[PDB]
């Protein structure tokens, strides 16, 4: 009714689609579940970038370059069909999902271990490839995650700069708190994982934000990790919530890891 768009309509590169709703939202941009003229369903990410300074400009462009480039290299991130780039917007036709990881682990009490551990595969591969090309995304969350038929595909790169018109600190890992390296992804991811495995990031618990920056830091702080009967996945948590990003697992070392390989 109110959340569903009527009679509403847009052309990218030319190509109409029409808007059946709006699917987001984030700084100065929206995201609509639209149809092509062909019936075929897809989200288009409309980006204003009417108050961006040139900075901002080539943060998007930039973004928009690796991603249209890195599609190619793993199934793992998001298509881009198409985008529409003018000094007044950026219109991007993307791959539709119909969940992303951050509602569904909120709507699911309990995940399959199986799942889990796909999810896990899903987001090891997307990660390694953005890595491969230097990029290091800094602000991964389940949200950056979308659902395209049991697979997680990574939404973005973090590279544009986000325009104010909101950020959790859960995810952060200890050297970025201190101040970049591909080992603060992997202290993120493991933060994801172990959402998925206890039902809760690992300093959830502590409601004042400070105390919580302050716990991510101090070395004397142990994280706890109740025993379960996967002891490999315990193992990897273990090892990607080392403090010291120089003793943290690598992202190849993981992909090797027994928990990903071993039946
Ligand atoms: C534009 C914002 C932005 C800026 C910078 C960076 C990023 C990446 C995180 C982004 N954000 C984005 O770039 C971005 N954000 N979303 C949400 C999507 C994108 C791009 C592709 C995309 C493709 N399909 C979807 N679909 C859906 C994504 C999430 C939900 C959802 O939240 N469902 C909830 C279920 C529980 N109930 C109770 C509440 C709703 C439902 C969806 O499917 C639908 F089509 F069916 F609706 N979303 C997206």
């Amino acid at each position: 009714g109110t959340e569903n768009l009527y009679f509403q309509s847009m052309s990218v590169k030319g190509r109409i689609y029409s808007i059946l709703k709006q699917i987001g939202s984030g700084g100065s941009s929206k995201v609509f579940q639209v149809l092509n003229e062909k019936k075929q369903i897809y989200a288009i990410k409309y980006v204003n970038l009417e108050e961006a300074d040139n900075q901002t400009l080539d943060s998007y462009r930039n973004e928009i370059a690796y991603l249209n480039k890195l599609q190619q290299h793993s199934d793992k991130i998001i298509r881009l069909y198409d985008y529409e780039i003018t000094d007044q917007y950026i219109y991007m036709v993307m791959e539709w999902g119909n969940i992303d990881l951050n509602s569904w682990l909120k709507k699911k009490k309990s995940i399959d271990p199986w799942e889990r551990k796909s999810y896990w595969k899903n987001m090891l591969e997307a990660v390694h490839t953005i890595h491969q090309h230097g990029i290091v995304h800094s602000d991964l969350k389940p949200a950056n995650f979308l659902i395209v038929d049991g697979m997680l595909k990574l939404i973005d790169f973090g590279i544009a700069n986000q325009m104010q018109p909101v950020g959790t600190v859960n995810y952060m890992p200890p050297e970025a708190i201190k101040d970049i390296s591909p080992k603060s992804d992997v202290w993120s991811l493991g933060c994801i994982l172990y959402y998925m495995t206890y039902g809760k990031t690992p300093f959830q618990q502590i409601i004042n934000q400070i105390s919580k920056l302050h716990a991510i830091i101090d070395p004397n702080h142990e994280i706890e990790f109740p025993d379960i009967p996967e002891k490999d996945l315990q193992d990897v948590l273990k090892c990607c919530l080392k403090r010291d990003p120089k003793q943290r697992i690598s992202i190849p070392e993981l992909l090797a890891h027994p928990y990903v390989q071993i039946q």
